[PDB]
Order: structure tokens, then C-alpha cells, then sequence
């Protein structure tokens, strides 16, 4: 399938080079799998989620997204327009307060909810969770996105935005989970990406175009805009049988674009997500 006049970010995953606007993607399109948001909610009644969002759990007063974060992140993964994955089923998890905070322990009660929920969904294609969060180093926040790994899910983590090593950031510091990098539609780092040994893998993360809250669209930037390009490959990928939750960051770094991205710090890994989609 070919989605003309595709926001940059997905032309890019499906393209071995950079400079192209057309995404290109099996029409299986991650039907089957399931995507959970961690954020600050998503507005399920986006004409451009077509039914396939819901709110599952909130730790505030509403589930709404009253912020735009985690309606946009989601968009990413699988809104018909703006996303990796146009066929999954979206799940949203509202860790983060409407004006983009949390607690660390609402936000490992979050992750230890998707770990037990996934049984109560229907995703025989697999789970998937994307994490656009995180702030400084906590050995109990990346024990709980280990344990949300361990429990059958691929977990996708935002590096961080501080131009940094992530090995001082959590989750994005924990092995065992898929941690993102950011990059731009000239294939740069992006300037606020974190960086290190502890990052798996890039993606596009620059001035990306997603949903907006009040059934809206907006370009913002961050690492929280890559890894949801990551989570929706990764369910993609897992639709189409090629891999598991268990197995997914590496066989997206093995499969990624190598060496073409450029400011990539000495022993940071050089690779861009790439969906190896051959029509
Ligand atoms: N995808 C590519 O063209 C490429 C270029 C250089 C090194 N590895 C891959």
C-alpha cells in the first residue's frame, strides 16, 4: 500500500533514503495487535482514530487528554493520517497529568497495569507499549518497564530531549526495553536527542505531524514523536509475523538503516528505523 503526501517521519521509515513523502507499508497495516499509549490520555473521538482508540485507565478525575501529548503519540502509532500502524487497536493509559506531569509511582502503576490488562484485550498479533515520558534516573521506574518487557509486551521508551547521555534518564535507561532516539527529515540528530550506549535505535522525531486535541492536528518535536513511530513498527512488524514482543527492538535494529544518520556521538548505535517493505 502507498499513502501519498505522507507526513516526512513515516515516508522515512519506509524509505532507504531520506527526501521522499510517499509511506509504503503491507495493508495488514498492524491489524490484530495492540498499541497502549502511556501519556497523558488520547481523544478517542478523533475522526482520525476511526473507533480504534479507547481509554482504558486513568489516575486522575478524568481519563480526557487535556493536554494534546498523548493524543499526538498515539496519532504516531496508528491514526489513519499520521500513523505507522493504521489497522491497531490503541489503548490509552493516563499516567500523565493535563499538564504533562506525573509521579513516578503513578507511572509505574501505569506500566504494571498494561502488563495485567493485555489479558483482558483481544491482540493475538501481540502488544505493544509506547512510553513518551520519563525524567531522572530510578532504578524502581526501569524495574517496572522491565517487568512490563518481561510480561509478553515490547516496550518502546523516549531517550529524552536533553542533548544527554540517557544512561541518567529513566525509563529510557533500562537494558532491557527499546530505547528511542530522535531524528530529523535531513537524517541529523535531532538537537534535544539524547544519546548513549543505552539507545536502540532512531526515529524520526523532528517537526512531525500528528492529532491534536479538539479533533485537531499539529507538528511538534521530541523524542516522545519517535517512539511511537518505533511502538507502531514494532506492532506492525508483529502483525506481519516477522517478530515478537520479546525479540522486536532487536529485529528493528537489525533491519534498520545503518550509518546515515549524521552528529551521532562516538558509541552511539547508527541506526533509523526502517520497515524493509517491499512492494
Ligand atoms: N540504506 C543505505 O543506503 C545505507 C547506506 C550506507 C550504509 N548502510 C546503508
Amino acid at each position: 500500500a502507498a499513502q501519498t503526501n505522507a507526513p516526512w517521519g513515516l515516508a522515512r521509515i519506509s524509505s532507504t533514503s531520506p527526501g521522499t513523502s510517499t509511506y509504503y507499508y503491507d495493508e495488514s497495516a498492524g491489524q490484530g495487535s495492540c498499541v497502549y499509549v502511556i501519556d497523558t490520555g488520547i481523544e478517542a473521538s478523533h475522526p482520525e482514530f476511526e473507533g480504534r482508540a479507547q481509554m482504558v485507565k486513568t489516575y486522575y478525575y478524568s481519563s480526557r487528554d487535556g493536554n494534546g501529548h498523548g493524543t499526538h503519540c498515539a496519532g504516531t502509532v496508528g491514526s489513519r493520517t499520521y500513523g505507522v500502524a493504521k489497522k491497531t487497536q490503541l489503548f490509552g493509559v493516563k499516567v500523565l497529568d493535563d499538564n504533562g506531569s506525573g509521579q513516578y509511582s503513578t507511572i509505574i502503576a501505569g506500566m504494571d497495569f498494561v502488563a495485567s490488562d493485555k489479558n483482558n484485550r483481544n491482540c493475538p498479533k501481540g502488544v505493544v507499549a509506547s512510553l513518551s515520558l520519563g525524567g531522572g534516573y530510578s532504578s524502581s521506574v526501569n524495574s517496572a518497564a522491565a517487568r512490563l518487557q518481561s510480561s509478553g509486551v515490547m516496550v518502546a521508551v523516549a531517550a529524552g530531549n536533553n542533548n544527554a547521555d540517557a544512561r541518567n534518564y529513566s525509563p529510557a535507561s533500562e537494558p532491557s526495553v527499546c530505547t528511542v532516539g530522535a531524528s530529523d527529515r535531513y537524517d541529523r540528530r535531532s538537537s534535544f536527542s539524547n544519546y548513549g550506549s543505552v539507545l536502540d535505535i532512531f526515529g524520526p522525531g523532528t517537526d512531525i505531524l500528528s492529532t491534536w486535541i479538539g479533533g485537531s492536528t499539529r507538528s511538534i518535536s521530541g523524542t516522545s514523536m519517535a517512539t511511537p513511530h518505533v511502538a507502531g513498527l514494532a506492532a506492525y512488524l508483529m502483525t506481519l509475523g516477522k517478530t515478537t514482543a520479546a525479540s522486536a527492538c532487536r529485529y528493528i535494529a537489525d533491519t534498520a538503516n545503518k550509518g546515515d544518520l549524521s552528529n551521532i556521538p562516538f558509541g552511539t548505535v547508527n541506526l533509523l528505523a526502517y520497515n524493509n517493505y517491499q512492494a
